[PDB]
């Protein structure tokens, strides 16, 4: 389980104890970033970050602390899940999409999903679930300050 680089997550910093910003960022974007701030510890093959006074959206509608991050090359395929939710307004459809590495969640399973424009949580059934195959690129994963261990990916809400 790891992120394509182009998953968004929703991302507060902050600063001087008083001062914080919020915005939507790819999670390559948020880690080519981090590189500059901070610097990368190095395992087998990860290059991990540990920031500080960043926080991530997660379960409950909530930001926790960020507490590591990290990046490296996988053997895994990628593979695309689709989400859809709709809400009454009639009947408003949306769906979501985030793309995942794993080696291990079934269409028809329901998934916990942010609704943006509402800015609430509401329930999302998995869609599609597609494989995209190996890739060379570098995949991202988060540590998040929750015990759901969990945070939103696109406005999807994955491990």
């Amino acid at each position: 389980d790891a992120v394509h680089g182009k998953t968004h997550v929703f991302i507060r910093s902050i600063k001087n104890g008083s001062h914080m910003q919020e915005a939507k960022i790819d999670i390559k974007s948020l880690y080519d970033s981090l590189a500059k701030k901070y610097d990368v510890q190095h395992k087998n093959s990860y290059e991990v970050i540990y920031p500080k006074g960043y926080e991530i959206k997660v379960l409950g509608n909530k930001y926790v602390k960020l507490v590591a991050m990290s990046r490296h090359k996988t053997q895994k395929h990628l593979v695309k899940i689709v989400v859809k939710s709709e809400k009454t307004i009639s009947l408003l459809k949306k769906q979501d999409e985030v793309v995942v590495t794993t080696d291990h969640l079934k269409v028809g399973n329901y998934v916990s999903v942010y609704d943006e424009a509402s800015d609430k949580e509401v329930i999302g059934e998995i869609a599609s679930i597609e494989d995209l195959g190996m890739t060379d690129d570098y995949v991202y994963d988060c540590e998040v300050d929750d015990d759901s261990h969990a945070f939103y990916a696109s406005n999807i809400l994955v491990h």
